[PDB]
C-alpha cells in the first residue's frame, strides 16, 4: 500500500532548528534508507504531504498550524502527523491528533504541558524535552550534596517565543518533584539593565546555587556585574543553561571554547568573573554515524533547498527526526508482522514507547510515559589555559554521571560551596 | 434542495443566554415560521445538526468548540454555523469558518477582537456587542457636557469567563476612539473586602464619573463604603453597567423595583447611597410581537426541554438568534434569485450587512461592519419612592436619547456634576 506522513512544520522560514530547510533533508534520508533495507516496510511507499506551520509574518503560529493540519487530514488522510516542533502550535496540533486518534511524532515541543499524555493521546517526542533537564540538576545536587535551596532565573525578550519561562518551568516542576529541596522563580527582563542592579540586591538573600536562562551577552553582563559586587566563586555557582550552546560557538567538537571575551577591552575582569560559571547543555552524539549523517545531511541541505547548515548543536533536532521516523516505521512493520493496519495507532504507538532503538544519535530510550531520554553536558573552565570544555556526561537513559577525559569539575576551594551558607540566610 | 445549518452551542449545561435550553425554542420557531411562508426559500428544506461547545466539565471551552466544529463541517458540509456565543469557543471557530468561507451567525461572543472583519470573514453578530456600548457613553457625555476625564472599575471572579474585563475593554476602547477625553481602567479583586478599602482611597484622585462593572452585590456593598466615606452624589455618579439587568429581577416589565433593598437591615443607608447611582442596561424590546414571541418561547422550552424559562433581558439573545436567522434565511433566499446559489458566502453575507430588518425584537439594523446596532437603557431612582424606573432610551440606530414617560434624570444638585471639580485633582 502508500503510506502517506503529514508534515507540520515551517516550510519557508529557515531560522528554526525543526525549520523544514534543515528537517527536510534528514526526512529524506531517513526514507532513502527505508527503501535500501528490505526489512523495513516491505512493499510499501512512505510519502511526505507538507503543511505550513505559520502566519503571513512568517512565524510560529497557534491559529495558522491548525489549519494546515486539518487541511491536510481532510485531503490526504495521512497515517502519522510529523507534526509541529513549535510549542505553541504543537498544543492545538496535538489535540486535534489526539482527537482523530493518529499518532504525532515530533522532535520539538519541549514544554511541560505536553507530556501529559492524558490530554494528549499517541503522541511521541523524539528529542529533548524541558521535564528532562529536572533530571539531570537532581543527579547534579546529589553529587554535590546540595539538599537545602535554588534559585531559578529567567530573561524575557519580545521576539523568542517565550523560550526561557517554558525551560525554567519545566525544570522547576520536574526537580521539585524529585528532591526535598527550596526552589524559588524569578523572571528579569533582558533588554533593560536596570533590571540587573534589582537581580544582584535580591540574589545573595534567597538563594546560593542559581540557574540562569538569559541569553549568552546577558549572561555575560550579569556575570560581569556580580563580580562588580563582589560574589566571588567561593560561595556562589552560576549555572548557564544553555541548551544548544550558543555561547560556545555552537558547542560541537573538541576545540578550547571562551565564551567571556568580545574583544570589547573588558575581557581580564570576564575571565575573572567566570571563574564562579558552569554551562549546562545538550550533549553532542560522539560516535561516527552521526558525524557520517551530517556530512551528507550539510549537502543535501544546499543541494536541495539552497541552505548552508553551519556546525552546531542545533542539528541533534534533525538527527531526532530521523531517528524518530525509523523508529516509527520499526513499530508500523512489527505491528503488520502481528496481523494489524498501519491506522492503529495505540498499538502502534504503544510498540515505539518504553523500548530502545539504535539511530545515528546513538542508542535512545523512549521512557514509559512516550518521551525520550535525554543527554547533558557540563562544561567547566581551566584555571591554567581558561577555555571551556565539557567535564561531565550525563546519561540519561542510566541515569547517572561521568567524568570525561580524567579532568574534574573546578572549584575555587577544591571543594563545592554549600547550598546554605554557615552563618547567612 | 436541502439547507443545513451547524450549531455549537451548550447542548446540556443549560445556563448560559445562549445555551440550547433556551435558543433550541427559538430556532425552532424560526424554522417553522419559514415553511409557513411561501416568500421563504420556496421548496427548500432546511435543517439542523447539533455539536456541543464544552468540555467534560460542563463549561464552554476554546478547545472542544473547534474539534465539533471540525466535526460538523467533514460530517454534514453545513451552509451556515450557528457559531459559539462565549469569547473563548467562538474565537477559533470563527477562524475556521473565515477559513472555509463559511457565514457564521451568532448572538453571542460580544468581545471587542471578533468585530475586526478582516482576520474574522463573513461573520455576523446579530446580538449585543460590547463596543456599541461605548457609543451609548460617547451619546451620554455629550448630553451631559462631561467632557475632560473618566475611570472605569471591573470585577475580578475567579468563576465567570471574565466578562467585565471583555465588557470594560470594549468600552474603554470605544469611548476612546470617539472622545476627546482621558479615561483610566482599573481592576479589583470581587471577593476581596480590603481591595474595596483600598480602591475608595484611589477613586477621588482618579476620576468623578466612574463606571464599575461588577455583581449587583459588589456594587451594593461598594455604594454602602462610599456613602460611609463622604462620597456624596453632590460630587461623583456611578454607573452600573449591569448589562442583563442581574440587580432590577431580569429588568424586564413596567414594575418598580428597588436594588438597595436586601433584607439585611443596612437599607435604610443603602438608599441613601443609591441616590448617586444610575444603572445602564440592555433596552427591552416594547411591540406586541416580542410579547407573543416570549409567551410560546417559554412553553415551547418547557415541553420540548424540560427547562423552565425565567423572564429577564437574557431573553434577548434567544431572540436575536430568532431574527439573525430569519435574515439570513432571507439574504440566501434574494442570492438564489439573482442566479447565484447557496454556497455563496460573500454575496450572501453583503445582502445581510447595511441594512435594516423588522423581526420580533423591533426593526434591527446591521451597521455596514457587520455588528447589530444595539439599543441600551438608563434607570434613576425616585426621590418620592426610591424605586428604580427606566429614565432614558438610547437607538443604536439613529444614536439618539430619548426621555420616557416625562421622566428626568434625578440629579440631588439639580444638575449633572462636573467631570472635573473646580480647584480638583
Ligand atoms: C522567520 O521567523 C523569525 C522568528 O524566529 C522572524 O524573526 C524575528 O526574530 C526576532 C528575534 O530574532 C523577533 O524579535 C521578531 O519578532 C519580534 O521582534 C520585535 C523585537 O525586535 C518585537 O518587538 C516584535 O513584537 C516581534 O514580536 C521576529 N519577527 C517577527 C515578525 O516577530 C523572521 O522575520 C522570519 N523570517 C522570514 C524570512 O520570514
Ligand atoms: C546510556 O546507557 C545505556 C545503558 O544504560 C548504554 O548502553 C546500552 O545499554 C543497553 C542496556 O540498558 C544495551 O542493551 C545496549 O546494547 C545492546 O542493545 C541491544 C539489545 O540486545 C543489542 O542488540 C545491541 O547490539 C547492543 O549490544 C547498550 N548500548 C550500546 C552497547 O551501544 C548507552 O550506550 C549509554 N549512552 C551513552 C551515550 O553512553
Ligand atoms: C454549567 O456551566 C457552569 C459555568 O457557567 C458551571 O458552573 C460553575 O459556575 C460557577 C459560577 O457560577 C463557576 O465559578 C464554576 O467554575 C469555577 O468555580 C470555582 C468558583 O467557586 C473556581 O474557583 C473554579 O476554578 C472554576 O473556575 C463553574 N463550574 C466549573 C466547573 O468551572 C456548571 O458546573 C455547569 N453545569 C452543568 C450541569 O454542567
Ligand atoms: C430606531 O430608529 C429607527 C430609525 O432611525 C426607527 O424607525 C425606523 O426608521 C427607518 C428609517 O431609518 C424606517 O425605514 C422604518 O420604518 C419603515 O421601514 C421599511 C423600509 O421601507 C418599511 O417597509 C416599514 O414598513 C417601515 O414603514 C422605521 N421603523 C419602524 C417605523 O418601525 C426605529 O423604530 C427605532 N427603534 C426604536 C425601538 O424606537
Ligand atoms: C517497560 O518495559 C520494561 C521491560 O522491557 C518493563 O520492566 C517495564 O515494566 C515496562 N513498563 C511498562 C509501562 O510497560
Ligand atoms: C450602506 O447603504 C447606505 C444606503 O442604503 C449607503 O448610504 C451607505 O454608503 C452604504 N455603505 C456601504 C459600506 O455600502
Ligand atoms: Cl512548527
Ligand atoms: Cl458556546
Amino acid at each position: 500500500g502508500n503510506l502517506t506522513v503529514a508534515v507540520v512544520l515551517p516550510l519557508a522560514n529557515t531560522s528554526y532548528p525543526w525549520s523544514w530547510a534543515r528537517v527536510g533533508p534528514a526526512v529524506e534520508l531517513a526514507l532513502a534508507q527505508v527503501k535500501a533495507r528490505p526489512d523495513l516496510l516491505p512493499g510499501w511507499t512512505v510519502r511526505t504531504v507538507l503543511g505550513s506551520s505559520e502566519n503571513a509574518l512568517g512565524v510560529c503560529s497557534d491559529t495558522a498550524a491548525p489549519l494546515a493540519a486539518v487541511d491536510l487530514k481532510w485531503e490526504h488522510n495521512p497515517a502519522v502527523f510529523l507534526g509541529p516542533g513549535c510549542v505553541y502550535a504543537a498544543a492545538p496540533v496535538g489535540r486535534f491528533t489526539a482527537h482523530w486518534r493518529v499518532p504525532l511524532l515530533t522532535a520539538g515541543a519541549p514544554a511541560l504541558g505536553f507530556g501529559v499524555k492524558d490530554e494528549y493521546a499517541l503522541t511521541t517526542r523524539a528529542g529533548p524535552s524541558y521535564a528532562k533537564l529536572g533530571d539531570f540538576v537532581a543527579a547534579l545536587h546529589r553529587r554535590l550534596g546540595w539538599e537545602r535551596q535554588a534559585l531559578m532565573l529567567y530573561a524575557y525578550r519580545p521576539g523568542d517565543e517565550e523560550h526561557c519561562f517554558f525551560l525554567v518551568e519545566g525544570l522547576f516542576m520536574r526537580v521539585r518533584d524529585r528532591l526535598n529541596i527550596t526552589v524559588d522563580h524569578l523572571e528579569f527582563a533582558e533588554d533593560d539593565l536596570s533590571h540587573y542592579t534589582r537581580l544582584l540586591r535580591t540574589m545573595p538573600r534567597k538563594g546560593r546555587v542559581i540557574y540562569i536562562c538569559s541569553s549568552p551577552d546577558a549572561f555575560r553582563t550579569l556575570m560581569l556585574l556580580a563580580l562588580e559586587a563582589g560574589l566571588c566563586g567561593e560561595d556562589y555557582v552560576f549555572f548557564h543553561l544553555d541548551i544548544f550552546g550558543q555561547s560556545l560557538q555552537g558547542g560541537q567538537g573538541p576545540a578550547p571554547r571562551r565564551p567571556w571575551e568580545r574583544g570589547d577591552g573588558q575581557d581580564v575582569s570576564a575571565r575573572q568573573a567566570f571563574q564562579a560559571a558552569k554551562i549546562i547543555t545538550y550533549k553532542d552524539p560522539d560516535n561516527p554515524e552521526y558525524l557520517e549523517f551530517l556530512k551528507q545531511l550539510k549537502h543535501l541541505a544546499y543541494e536541495q533547498f539552497n541552505f548552508t547548515m553551519e556546525d552546531g548543536l542545533v542539528n541533534t533536532i534533525p538527527a531526532s527526526f530521523h531517528d524518530g521516523l525509523l523508529l516509527y516505521i520499526q513499530a508500523v512493520t512489527e505491528t503488520l508482522a502481528h496481523g494489524g493496519t498501519v491506522t492503529d495507532g495505540e498499538n502502534i504507538t504503544q510498540r515505539m514507547w518504553n523500548r530502545s532503538f539504535q539511530g545515528v544519535t546513538g542508542y535512545l530510550k523512549i521512557d514509559s510515559s512516550g518521551d525520550r531520554e535525554t543527554d547533558f553536558s557540563l562544561w567547566d573552565m581551566d584555571p591554567e589555559n581558561g577555555a571551556f570544555r565539557v567535564v561531565l556526561n550525563y546519561n540519561g537513559t542510566s541515569q547517572e554521571l561521568v567524568a570525561v577525559s580524567g579532568r574534574k569539575l573546578n572549584w575555587p576551594l577544591g571543594y563545592p560551596p554549600p547550598d546554605i551558607p554557615k552563618c547567612g540566610f
